[PDB]
């Protein structure tokens, strides 16, 4: 196939699994997360069989949080949970262990799956003057998992769907992977032509989203549209140039250490390995990979770093604020902010998801419902990283932007 990565570094691929070893041993109910855990059983890389525990932590936990008795005695509350969108990829991480969901605990669980999707189809509602709560990229994540399962959707579900995409290339991504799933499996029939129409249009807006430099939207989107691309059914002319393209272009990144992130990885590895989530319908256990072991170095300088001296600004509410650091080279946002916190008037919150801390609340000012902070380097340029992620480079200006999407 043309879409798909056939030449790659092992030395490459072995450092991105390298990054994702230590996330093994970070078992805690925040830290459990099932898309490296997918990542990995999709990748060329196995990481000892410290995988096995994990999917049994999973397994533990994801059962112990979401089927929890009648009322809980107390609280309405005591401990948050894996959200819908999540047990969506926890069904992911069970395929990827060759294994479907199954008894009474994984029914009430295909259940509450099943309730996510048609709350957001109300939420949606009528005639589609409406948002998910979540979103279109969670709503076929939904789906997907559902699909990979043999679980069968409502047509009303799937409709809203439909009617998005027929009326963001990380959506287009995760929507097209969907209606791939459910073409295959024909799960539903009676719009089995609709259907294939669908991801003609997916297959159409990811191409006419290709930047100058190969990217499908950006670098990151990458990874992910090359997993619905390389499952074709349309080659082309147009087709083989852009998956040319954008496979070199994302080649070229890696040479730069520019996926840090362990999510971003795990959605990176399975497109080396000539895998995407629709692999899931029938997945490979017997097929080797190769075992990643600990590094167990990181090279001590004993030297004295670079500082970089930051300017950190808050906007989007009253009032604006900003601050003055100065910290060592290769100091992430988050430390920055962590720094700006504690040795200033700066106060900000996050919480856990699988991309890692995702900023809820600065300044005592929580996003609220179609809200959210927005992260940017000034002049205008949105960030392609997390707090944790994006290291800031010197003199930069980094603006926490509060914006309604
Ligand atoms: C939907 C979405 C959003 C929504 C989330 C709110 C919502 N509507 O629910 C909005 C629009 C707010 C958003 C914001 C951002 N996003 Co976003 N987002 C996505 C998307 C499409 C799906 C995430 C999702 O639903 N995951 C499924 C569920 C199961 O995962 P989850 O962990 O439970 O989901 C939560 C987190 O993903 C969190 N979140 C969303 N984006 C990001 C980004 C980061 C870095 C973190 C830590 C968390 C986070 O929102 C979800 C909770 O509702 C992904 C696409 C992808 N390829 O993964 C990008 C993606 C994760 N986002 C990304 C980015 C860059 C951002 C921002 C940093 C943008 C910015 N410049 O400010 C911010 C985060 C800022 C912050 N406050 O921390 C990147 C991450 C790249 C990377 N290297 O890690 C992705 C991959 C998109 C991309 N291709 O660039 N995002
Ligand atoms: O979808 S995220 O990049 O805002
Ligand atoms: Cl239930
Ligand atoms: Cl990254
Ligand atoms: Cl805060």
């Amino acid at each position: 196939n043309i879409c798909e990565i056939t030449e790659v570094d092992s030395t490459l691929v072995e450092r991105l699994g390298q990054r994702l070893l230590p996330w093994m041993d970070r078992l805690s109910q925040e830290q459990l997360n099932p898309s490296i855990y997918v990542g990995l059983r999709l990748s060329s890389l196995q990481a000892g069989a410290k995988e096995a525990h994990y999917l049994h932590s999973l397994k533990l936990s994801y059962q112990q949080s979401l089927l929890r008795p009648a009322s809980n005695k107390d609280d309405n509350d005591s401990e948050a949970k894996p959200s819908m969108g999540q047990l969506a990829l926890y069904l992911l991480a069970l395929r990827a262990n060759c294994e479907f969901i199954g008894g009474r605990k994984g029914d009430r669980l295909v259940s509450q799956l099943k309730r996510f999707l048609e709350d957001e189809k109300r939420a949606i509602g009528h005639n589609h003057q409406g948002h998910p709560r979540t979103s279109y990229y969670q709503y076929s994540l939904g789906i997907l998992a559902l699909c990979v399962h043999q679980k069968r959707v409502h047509d009303s579900v799937v409709g809203k769907l439909l009617y998005a995409v027929e009326h963001s290339v990380d959506t287009m991504a995760m929507a097209g992977m969907a209606f791939s799933c459910l073409e295959l499996s024909n799960l539903n029939p009676k719009q089995r032509n609709r259907i294939n129409l669908a991801l003609k249009r997916v297959q159409e807006k990811i191409l006419k989203a290709q930047t100058p430099e190969g990217y499908f939207g950006n670098v990151y989107s990458t990874p992910l549209a090359l997993q619905l691309l390389m499952g074709s059914l349309r080659p082309s002319v147009e087709l083989g140039t852009a998956c040319l393209k954008a496979k070199a272009a994302l080649q070229a990144s890696l040479q730069h250490k520019t996926f840090q992130n362990p999510l971003m990885i795990s959605q990176l590895l399975p497109v080396l390995n000539q895998k995407s989530y629709v692999d899931l319908i029938s997945p490979d256990c017997q097929a080797p990979r190769a075992l990643l072991e600990p590094a167990l170095e990181t090279p001590p300088q004993a030297k004295v770093p670079k500082f970089i001296d930051v300017l950190l600004k808050v906007s989007g509410i009253s009032p604006s604020y900003r601050h003055s650091v100065s910290v060592p080279a290769g100091s992430s946002l988050e430390d920055i902010l962590k720094n700006a916190q504690e040795h200033g008037r700066f106060r900000f919150r996050t919480q856990a998801s699988l991309s890692g801390p995702f900023l809820t609340s600065v300044l005592g000012r929580k996003a609220g419902e179609r809200e959210f902070w927005q992260v940017l380097r000034d002049p205008d340029t949105p960030l392609q990283q997390g707090i944790a992620d994006y290291r800031p480079k010197d003199g930069e200006t980094i603006e926490l932007r509060l914006v309604g999407w």
